[PDB]
């Protein structure tokens, strides 16, 4: 089997991407944030505290003939940005872009933190990291990808995120028309539960490439590119007027600036992030100070190849027995 679904930026900055997901019988379609940095599939629901729901589409398991309460199971998750959610668990039929999983754990939110409430466009998350990170207790549950894997033509999914445009998540096949050149594959460590890999270095604009190992995770659920302070300093030093602002919480730059590109290494191959991708616009409405898309990872404990980096590439998440990551230009 295969599946193919369009993923769409939630706003004009590409802060996140939503992908339609069918849950239950008859189908209830929710727009979920596909997150390769977590492993829970959770949704706003009929059980979510009413004061904490504001515009989202909710899953109502009582209206699904295939929904079954997973007796005694609860979940609770906190994300890197400080947001959180928790609730109980059903199993139900879940389809993504024509690919169907029966008996998928669908985690129903009883509580969500303010940032989820405030974002009307995201109805939940669909986690695509390794199932070892799943938070369901007392019996840990498998991701959608893990459940689908054996049925897929090939045990892979791919992320093809757009810049200020729709993109695609495919399951079970590699679309050879979606990228240019060849895909370069690189080794993955699963020891922390993430798609963790090692970039071979970087360049700033037309600068010379610096060979240096950068350990990081491929995370579709993180907006920006978070890299070591040395690297980030070297990038923003090439932008006149750029500075790290403790009050704003990172690097800002004059909105009148032209940003250089940023290249990262995948083995001997190179992915170029155009400078426009690194512009996240005014720090506040009407400001002439703009927020940078490349930020320091200091105090995270790991580097994060988030959407800024990933949307510059066609990315293969290979879930074979020995997982690997593939990157191609597009
Ligand atoms: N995208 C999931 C989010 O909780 C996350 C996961 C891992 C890191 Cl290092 C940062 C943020």
């Amino acid at each position: 089997s295969t599946g193919s679904a369009t993923t769409t930026p939630i706003d004009s900055l590409d802060d996140a991407y939503i992908t339609p997901v069918q849950i239950g019988t008859p189908a209830q379609t929710l727009n979920l944030d596909f997150d390769t940095g977590s492993s829970d599939l959770w949704v706003f629901s009929s059980e979510t505290t009413a004061s904490e729901v504001d515009g989202q589409t909710i899953y109502t398991p009582s209206k699904s003939t295939t929904a079954k309460l997973l007796s005694g199971a609860t979940w609770s998750i906190s994300y890197g940005d400080g947001s959180s959610s928790s609730g109980d668990v059903y199993t139900d039929t879940v389809s993504v872009g024509g690919l169907t999983v029966t008996g998928q754990a669908v985690e129903s939110a009883k509580k969500v933190s303010s940032s989820f409430t405030e974002d009307s466009t995201i109805d939940g998350l669909l986690g695509l990291a390794f199932s070892t990170l799943n938070t369901v207790s007392p019996t840990q549950q498998k991701t959608f990808f893990d459940n689908a894997k054996a049925s897929l033509d090939s045990p892979v999914f791919t992320a093809d995120l757009g810049y200020h445009a729709p993109g695609t998540y495919n399951f079970g096949f590699i679309d050879t028309t979606a990228y240019t050149g060849s895909i370069t594959y690189t080794a993955v460590s699963t020891k922390q539960g993430f798609w963790e890999w090692t970039s071979t270095g970087y360049a700033v604009g037309s600068g010379t490439f610096k060979s240096t190992s950068i350990d990081g995770i491929a995370d579709t659920g993180t907006t920006l590119l978070y890299l070591p302070a040395t690297v980030v300093s070297a990038y923003w030093a090439q932008v006149s007027g750029a500075k790290s602002s403790s009050s704003v919480g990172g690097y800002v730059f004059p909105c009148s600036a032209t940003l250089p590109s940023f290249t990262f290494g995948v083995g001997s191959a190179r992915i170029v992030i155009p400078g426009d991708y690194i512009d996240f616009g005014p720090i506040s409405t009407g400001s002439s100070s703009c927020f940078g898309g490349i930020q320091s990872s200091a105090g995270i404990g790991i580097n994060i190849f988030g959407d800024v980096a990933l949307k510059a590439a066609f990315v293969v998440f290979n879930g074979a027995t020995t997982p690997t990551l593939g990157f191609a230009s597009k």
